[PDB]
């Protein structure tokens, strides 16, 4: 029903607020929208802190039913109790397929909140969404859909690449894309590898997710400007969407890259 | 007659070249199409893939040990609560992966009491690389070709096998040269683009079975125009895996041999 | 038996040697090595046989050598050197040689000639679990962002030698799982001569540079120094001895003389 | 223990062959069964070119742990040790007594390689078939053992006088022979003499090295038949051995000697 929810992640954030529900607490609600952006989070949430580490005296004067925590905030599960019932729904281990488990864990909080007839109409839109964009992608290609590689600048000298059990994996999957330079799965989907890797990436197509403060630092680099993708022009940024989100946030991601890849198309 | 859980192909491939049926083993279906030699029994259950293999399976097997190797590291604290693990990992940058490939042969044989058919099967494989070798005598030698071994990417990408990998040590124990070696590399591989072929005029060049795109590349426009290709010095080496156990080193000696003595003068 | 009478003639196969467990009978500036190489500590038996670009012909063949262990510096006295006793020539730092790697298979063939070979794999064994620990522990006091490190040593108050993709220091900085900060085409040595004013831009990395360094006190009281945005974050230090261009266990001790320097700093 | 050796030269073919060492490359393989012929080379090692010029790029092929090079590969040196490491070994200098350094370089190999038992059993029986052959040679030549002639033809009117610092030289001492004509040491041991020069060997044996392609072109030559030594009888020749090889090359060289001088005797 109506609840007063608390959640403490963002990808927890996005699938409530994707289900109609309405928060009372979520945690950095300003980097939220330089970095997760998609799901535009209400006036009526307050900033409760940050993932790692919430306002516990904040949440409390919240008054909430209910506090949701995921992966990171495992550590807390015990010390939130004190305050309200916690449900805790985790995500991105080296086990977890990110985006399969994000779609479960958005089934069983609809399930919760009653919402559960508004999950399934998104869920279904979601994967026809997947076709409409593939259908797009094959028809400026050629049904033999390029290889991709996705990823996040760490340094300007390192990259993170993401793995197979990542969620910007799963959208390359559902686009009917390859994976140009596939990584063994690994926490929160990605790889650390120095940009210098990229040098032999002779084939396919760079994306990388947005936001980077330092993106014109590595462009005016010596060593950016060596890279075959670049020269070559098969290299884009994708629009901010959150690779480590909740289950829309696959659809968010899908429109993200396809629109960032039917750029840069011969 | 112990309840082993396998969780990599090479693994697979050792434990069942000394006669142990394990009751979980990874990509089974995948299995048969790539190593395909030392054929997984009827009895063997799918417990996942290799890179992640699911833990509710295993653990429903009720293992008594669990082998796992490297790309499952990660996962070796969460399996010794489900079994004790034998961790034996290989192919990394400094690993000599057929020297290794032996030695965890070795170990897995002393572990499993199976240390007579090790034994047999070792000096079974270095006969029959020799013997090999006098068959290439007599059909190159006395001065035996350079060879390169690889595996496609895509139609303009080649995984060259590197100087610590296993195809580069069957070429040296047929006594055939590397007409490309490469420094030392994880997994032995490295990934070259097919223009790099350009200048490898005298030798010949294997690449290994299967290629789902290998009628695109024998027709391609690129690969014709090869020099190793219009000499006819190029064939196909049957699926052996090169990432595999210390049986690898015989069946892959055994198919790039067979693959070898076919396009010969 | 292995037992033998062997001169070296480099610092590196200095060190390759005594590692494995010989005691050479010459060996160059060894006055010198304290202060730069400094970690294979140097016996008291082993004679000074003059540099490593001008050795002493007449001392080293007066200590009867049965081998000469030559490297890349000394291979124009190649041909002389043979007059005196056999010579094998070790060679390891052109910008095609991956420095590091070559350091290791040169340790390994030095193992087998003086049949050294099981303390040699004992050794590498070790530095390769070693390397993951300092990895660990890396990724450890840091996030799961491991941090942007630039590797250097002063040539003068105003230049500095930045280490390139083929050097023995970024091959550590590669096992740590560490970036290069600053990376550099391939090159001799291992390096490329910048001007300090090139570490201006590196603003969100570390940098450390290799002691010693007889006007760091100097540097660290300059005004440009002062003003670089790594100093003013707090983000440099300042790493002991280890030379950079060593044999394989130099790997060894510069990476756990890097971690160590590198865990000072940090958040 | 099992390393991949190339050698450059036929001395360090021989000794490495004596110790029971095999290589996988060697050069001049088909000249080799010509000129050297007693360590016979495996059907397995490969021709890496010829000597002085070697083959680069089939060295590199073969994949060498170690490149053993002599004085006619000094200055390639540089460039070897840029495809594996390399073990100089020179010898034959004006400086060098070739035996001895001969002998000296066998057991550096032998100690290098861990075959140093095998080095000094050959050794050791190598100096006890000199004193055979010795006696052998004492009983047919009175005890007082005759002057020697030890030489190669360069063509029918020059010949290869072997100098006191040459191989051959040390065989004619161990076998107790005289030196009937004496040279200064020089470089390979040689003197390159023109052949009218050999008329003032009048009391004494000469015996030429074998192969020589002009052989019957000097055997009924007006000069050669004019030679005292060859009317008195006291010429032979002597089976291919080669003169500048490694130690056993002074027990092929001194059995290959005595052989062609037990004939020819009184």
């Amino acid at each position: 029903s109506h609840m007063r929810v608390v959640v403490l992640n963002w990808d927890l954030l996005e699938q409530v607020l994707e289900l109609g529900i309405q928060p009372v607490g979520a945690p950095e609600l300003s980097s939220y929208v330089q970095w997760v952006v998609q799901p535009e989070v209400p006036s009526s949430v307050q900033d409760i802190g940050t993932r790692t580490e919430p306002n516990l005296e904040k949440i409390a004067a919240l008054k909430p039913d209910v506090i949701l925590a995921a992966g990171p905030q495992q550590d807390l599960l015990a010390t939130l109790g004190r305050i309200a019932p916690v449900v805790y729904l985790p995500n991105f281990s080296e086990q977890d397929n990110a985006a399969q488990v994000a779609i479960s864990h958005f089934k069983t909080l609809a399930t919760l909140f009653g919402k559960e007839a508004v999950a399934q109409q998104k869920l279904e839109a979601m994967y026809a969404r997947f076709s409409e964009l593939k259908a797009s992608l094959q028809h400026a290609f050629g049904d033999t859909l390029p290889a991709v590689v996705t990823l996040r600048f760490a340094n300007p000298t390192s990259v993170f690449l993401y793995t197979e059990n990542s969620t910007p994996q799963y959208v390359l999957e559902q686009l009917g894309l390859s994976s140009a330079l596939p990584q063994p799965p690994k926490e929160w989907g990605i790889v650390q590898k120095r940009l210098s890797e990229l040098q032999h990436v002779e084939q396919g197509y760079v994306l990388y997710f947005l936001p980077f403060a330092e993106e014109k630092k590595v462009q005016k680099s010596v060593l950016w400007r060596a890279m075959p993708f670049v020269q070559a022009g098969r290299v884009n940024s994708v629009r901010p969407v959150w690779s480590y989100g909740g289950a829309m946030s696959l659809r968010y991601s899908a429109e993200a890259i396809t629109e960032s890849l039917l750029a840069v198309a011969p």
